[PDB]
């Protein structure tokens, strides 16, 4: 299985598991993740979705490998969402969305936490958003946003890696943690939002995701 | 009174006066702050308003005993303002607004914040947004905007405590002081900005809060 | 020459050259630097753009004393481009601004840093918006989303001056630097992104620039 799900005091726990490929985005990770986000938008026992990576990675993005060998197929194939689906259940996610950066965010791996309603990161973790060396509407809205203008152009203009001390002085990611800290912090954090009623979770989110 | 009012080289300051009650607003509260907000607006010999409140506490927010009350009645009886009265006086207060959190700020304690040009909060108050354990439109839209995506998620969603540090490295606040010393450093930058011609004052308050 | 212009490694560099005037800005200076945006603007030989002040001063603001001239000559002159001018090549300029600010920046040498996409600061140097004690509708628009409200309100209404740590603090500038590692600062972190495509550096300017 590409994404473990677990369930613990009505915290829904995704966790990226393709450690080996860093966690890399195939379009099986990216469909079984984006309906991941659906179901739990749906499910009446889930007040908090929580994602982290399995192993050193958090994700390293798009796998590039499975995409060449796709365009190099006679035949193409796609998942049911790909990236594309990924981004609007991302959007459109109406619980919070808490991220545990465990490790390298490149790409998407980065840019997903302009959805996080809170990030958390791992003292060893660094992000990195390789566009120039190589982005979305959404992203560069949301970004600069959250970071100021100043730290966007540094975060998406330079490919450079990030690392916590940078993440957390930019505002990219909430609370820096040690590496052993990390989900035990994030997991207290969403189990005080769990406890609350999900009609009220969801009722001040929506108010300030509006404009 | 639930109000005092006083002048000192062109600030007035507001000092919510129920300390017994945490200066929780009643209707009188609501009503005097609201109606002193439209003076201030008008009044010549102002430039600044300062607002603190007397005691241990900055506001317990709605006063939810005379709510019930109210409720209980034979008749219900209303303010001339009440709570969306007043916030039609933040809004559109034309001058520039300071605060001086002193102590707790719970509900619109904490989310008049988002109404003030500056707020000095001393080092022993702490802040709470109960909506989840139990919000307006404007508070979340400006708190967030104030504050980023991640930092507003936490006050507005986890119903916690929020310290002089936290409110601070959030940016919900511009400084913090001793307790001693917050209200002779917010009167100090109340009055350099109150030697300013009151004309010249009204236009960059304007020019920055127009959208 | 009042703006000195030279090109290393694609990065082309404006010193104002003023030192003795502070680096204020005449018509003179207000021309020339405009019309080397519009240039650099369309140069292919160019990544990005690094502006910084000779001597003591990194801009004193508009030349009141050239100001006052002009308004008491029998014939009033103007630049071709003037104040109004260099906001709007500022305001549309397509690639990557740094300024390094290497001393006091006053006026329109402070508001600038609302077009950078990066701003350092000389650990010396001190910025001040004196309108007050005497602004544009895109200074305060993009000032205030940069810094935050309250930030804004003291940057702007107040007329004081704001130092290197304030600075920073507000996130009004994105680094400091001792007085001697500014330039090599700025100037290594201008050659990482101007290695990179100019093609890809304008789109990601241009999906943060937008709203």
């Amino acid at each position: 299985v590409t994404l473990q799900i677990d369930d613990d005091n009505r915290v829904r726990t995704l966790t990226l598991n393709r450690p080996e490929a860093l966690n890399a985005f195939n379009e099986a990770l990216y469909d079984a993740t984006a309906q991941a986000l659906l179901d739990a938008a749906d499910d009446p026992q889930v007040a908090v979705v929580l994602l982290t990576g399995s192993g050193r990675g958090f994700s390293a993005g798009t796998d590039l490998a499975e995409m060449q060998a796709r365009i190099t197929d006679p035949n193409f194939s796609e998942g049911k969402f790909g990236f594309r689906g990924l981004i609007k259940a991302l959007a459109g996610f109406p619980k919070p969305l808490i991220c545990a950066v465990n490790g390298l965010g490149v790409g998407i791996g980065a840019t997903i936490l302009g959805y996080a309603d809170l990030a958390f990161m791992s003292s060893t973790a660094r992000l990195k958003c390789p566009f120039t060396s190589l982005p979305e509407a959404a992203s560069s809205y949301l970004l600069p946003q959250l970071v100021g203008r100043q730290n966007a152009a540094w975060l998406l203009m330079s490919s450079e890696w990030i690392d916590a001390e940078e993440a957390l002085r930019m505002g990219l990611v909430w609370r820096i943690c040690s590496p052993e800290e990390l989900l035990p912090e994030a997991r207290r954090h969403a189990e005080i939002l769990a406890a609350k009623p999900i009609s009220s979770l969801m009722a001040v989110k929506h108010t300030m995701v509006e404009p």
